[PDB]
């Protein structure tokens, strides 16, 4: 169970200083999302900013010291207004998140199932650990109420970091430090992830 059912009741309960939504809008077909980013999902904002430096995208990130799980809103809920309008302006989106393992494992799903499977092929060969997730997983990315397939074609990658893949890639895992101590790990997985974003998006 989520603590809010809407953004708009999130919106009603928190601080406005507590959260914060950031957009990049490019006209590029893909869109990156990260609606569980801060410290709801550590690392994601990262990794979405260091995207934006190609492709569109939106981010929602808790900026609580403390109790940013409060502010998680399931993918089938999300429904921020600015969301809802830069996911209908585009035609692909790729959707990052973060789950509990201290294992390194990298999950992808998604509607987009030939690009899913490209994806996993091509983390795998960069020595990534990632897994493919078939239609019938749990949490599959699969629901037309995802936020993540509210787009133009319908067509997502949903990609699913485990904690100790997200801390394998920054020198200090905070809110605070992240973003300034991203480390060779981090900028080696995002420049595959520009490369598969390339050339799978022609
Ligand atoms: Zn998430």
């Amino acid at each position: 169970e989520d603590v809010y059912q809407n953004f708009e009741e999130l919106k009603n309960n928190e601080d406005p200083s507590d959260y914060g939504v950031v957009t990049k809008e490019t006209g590029s077909p893909v869109l990156v999302l990260a609606i569980h980013g801060g410290g709801i999902e550590g690392g994601t904002s990262e990794v979405a900013r260091e995207l934006s430096k190609e492709y569109s995208m939106y981010l929602f990130e808790g900026l609580k010291s403390a109790g940013n799980s409060v502010l998680h809103i399931t993918s089938t809920h999300f429904d921020e207004p600015r969301a809802l309008k830069m996911t209908g302006n585009h035609e692909y989106v790729i959707s990052l998140h973060g789950y509990a393992e201290e294992d390194q494992q990298i999950e992808v799903g998604g509607t987009d199932r030939v690009r899913a499977a490209d994806l996993v092929e091509k983390l795998q060969h960069a020595g990534f650990p990632a897994v493919l997730l078939n239609m019938d997983h749990p949490h599959a990315g699969v629901s037309p109420n995802n936020i993540a397939n509210k787009s133009k074609t319908g067509l997502s990658i949903q990609i699913e970091m485990s904690t100790g893949f997200r801390k394998s890639l920054f020198g200090i895992f905070s809110l605070k430090s992240r973003a300034v101590t991203q480390n060779e790990r981090f900028y080696e997985f995002t420049e595959v992830m520009f490369r598969f974003l390339k050339n799978s998006y022609l």
